[PDB]
């Protein structure tokens, strides 16, 4: 092989998973892989393949199903998140504003490629969306102010509520991310941070930009180790004990 052609997120946390599911199979548990079940019962049927997966030669096919999972259990556990954060707004309308997806669909206003780039932001390219930002009068907004047109237009496009603990089935919001469950859809730390809390793993993501790179952890989880270069470039620490 050559690791030259890339590697996304989900690639690299499904392997990490896949080596503590193997290791927890020889101290007799099967603690992770019910967690999957819990969050995705359609995997469950593919648990031996899964132990008999060999880490240094992964079969494709079945990493390609197990990342079409874990595609599917961040986008769920996204939309529960920012219906919570527009359902409950506390009199203070910003952890909208610091939402990962608010934050992805906010980045189709200043249009960086680097933030719009349809492999990393589920947002990106969106016709509806980009119909909805041009008909903005970006002279009328003074600088620091975007979010009070942002926030209005996004919570319009979604239907939150104050409507319903619903979003609407076609909203814009809603199709952009179902981009999430798409191959060319790479994923970002975002989306790993989502399956860290849902799977309980401490997720370790190392840059090598700073000579000391720290982590909290709790010490009742697994530990799920990556490295990232330029967010298309991932590997994963596998470990065995012996």
């Amino acid at each position: 092989d050559n690791p030259g052609l890339g590697n996304c997120a989900f690639y690299a946390f499904a392997i990490g998973l896949v080596n503590i599911i193997q290791e927890e199979a020889k101290y007799n548990r099967r603690t992770m892989f019910d967690r999957w079940v819990g969050l995705d019962r359609s995997i469950s049927g593919q648990y031996d393949e899964i132990l008999k997966l060999n880490l240094e030669d992964p079969d494709k096919e079945l990493l390609d199903r197990l990342q079409s999972s874990l595609r599917i259990v961040t986008y769920q556990y996204q939309i529960r998140e920012l219906r919570n954060v527009c359902v409950f707004r506390n009199g203070n309308y910003n952890r909208l504003t610091g939402n990962s997806n608010f934050v992805n669909f906010a980045a189709l206003y200043y249009g960086d490629p680097l933030d719009t780039d349809s492999r990393f932001n589920p947002f990106a390219d969106s016709v509806p969306i980009l119909i909805k930002m041009a008909n903005i009068d970006r002279d009328s907004v003074h600088p620091g102010h975007e979010n009070d047109v942002l926030v209005p237009l996004f919570l319009d496009l979604l239907y939150g509520d104050t409507l319903e603990t619903e979003p609407k089935s076609d909203s814009p919001i809603i199709t952009a991310m179902n981009n999430i469950t798409q191959d060319f859809f790479w994923g970002t730390h975002l989306d790993l941070n989502y399956l860290a809390e849902a799977f309980e793993v401490n997720l370790h993501v190392l840059r090598n930009n700073s000579p000391i790179q720290e982590f909290v952890d709790i010490p009742e989880r697994h530990t799920l180790t990556l490295t990232n270069s330029n967010n298309t470039h991932w590997t994963t620490q596998i470990t065995t004990a012996r």
